C-alpha cells in the first residue's frame, strides 16, 4: 500500500550500532517507506550541539552504505520547518525524544529510540582497560 | 543475467568506511550477485591475527546493517577450501591483495582494495590533535 515518506536527522558522527538500529527503526515504522536522512552541517552542530569529528563529507559518505537508508539530505536544515515538510513531500519526522511538538500536534512525529553503550568512544574504553 | 555469488571474508572490526568501501566493490564485481560476507571467530583472528575489541556477535550486527550484504557466515571458517566453496555454491572470493594462489589458479579469485587513513583507530588520533 501507500509508500511513506519518513525523515530522520541527525549528526551520525562516528555511526555505531545505536545509530544504525535508529535508522532501521524509522525505515519499518511503515511496510512501505522511503528513508531520508538528513545530516547535520559542520558549523551548525559544532555551534549548537558540540564538537564533531567527522566532516560533513565523511559522515555523509558512511550513511550511504546504511541498508536502511533511500536517501540523504546533506546538508539538511537544523530545524525543520512545514516548508521542509512540504518540499521533500515528508509524511513524518522520525527522531528520538519541545521543539518537537508542533510535529506530534500535526501527528507527523514518530519516536525511536537511542541503545546506550554500544557508541564508538565507549570502545575505546575497552581497548583501554587493557592496560591497569 | 546469471546471478553470480561472491564470497568476501574478514574479522571486519570497528567497521569503518574503508570495509564498507570494500564491501561495495565485492558486491558490484558483477551486474547481478549476492554478496556472502564471512566474520572470523574471536579465538581464531586472536589466536592468528591480533587483538580484536569488538565480540563475534558484535561485528557481526553491524554487518547486517550495511546495505551491500546479502548473507553473512558467522562465524566463517578460518581458511577457504573447496568444500567451502561448493557447499555455499560460491563462485568467487573477494578479498584484497599467498593462500589465495589456489583460488586465483581456479579463475575463483577478484582482488578488492583497502582505502587508508579512513580507519576508526585513526579517528581518535584526530580527537586527540585537539591537544598540543
Ligand atoms: O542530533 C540531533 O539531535 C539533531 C538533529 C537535527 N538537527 C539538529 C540536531
Ligand atoms: O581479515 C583477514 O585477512 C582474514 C580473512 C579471512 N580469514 C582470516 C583472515
Amino acid at each position: 500500500s501507500k509508500n511513506v515518506v519518513i525523515y530522520a536527522d541527525g549528526v551520525y558522527d562516528m555511526l555505531h550500532l545505536g545509530h544504525m538500529k535508529q535508522l532501521e527503526q524509522a525505515k519499518k515504522l511503515f511496510e512501505n517507506t522511503t528513508l531520508i536522512v538528513g545530516v547535520t552541517s559542520d558549523n551548525e552542530t559544532k555551534l549548537f550541539k558540540g564538537q564533531v569529528v567527522q566532516t560533513l563529507e565523511e559522515r555523509t559518505e558512511t550513511l550511504k552504505h546504511i541498508r536502511w537508508v533511500d536517501e540523504i539530505i546533506s546538508p539538511c536544515p537544523w530545524v525543520v520547518t512545514p516548508e521542509f515538510l512540504e518540499k521533500y513531500k515528508i509524511d513524518y519526522v522520525a527522531h528520538d525524544d519541545d521543539i518537537y511538538a508542533w510535529l506530534k500536534r500535526a501527528g507527523k512525529f514518530k519516536a525511536t529510540q537511542r541503545t546506550e553503550g554500544v557508541s564508538t568512544t565507549d570502545l575505546i574504553v575497552r581497548i583501554l582497560k587493557n592496560y591497569e
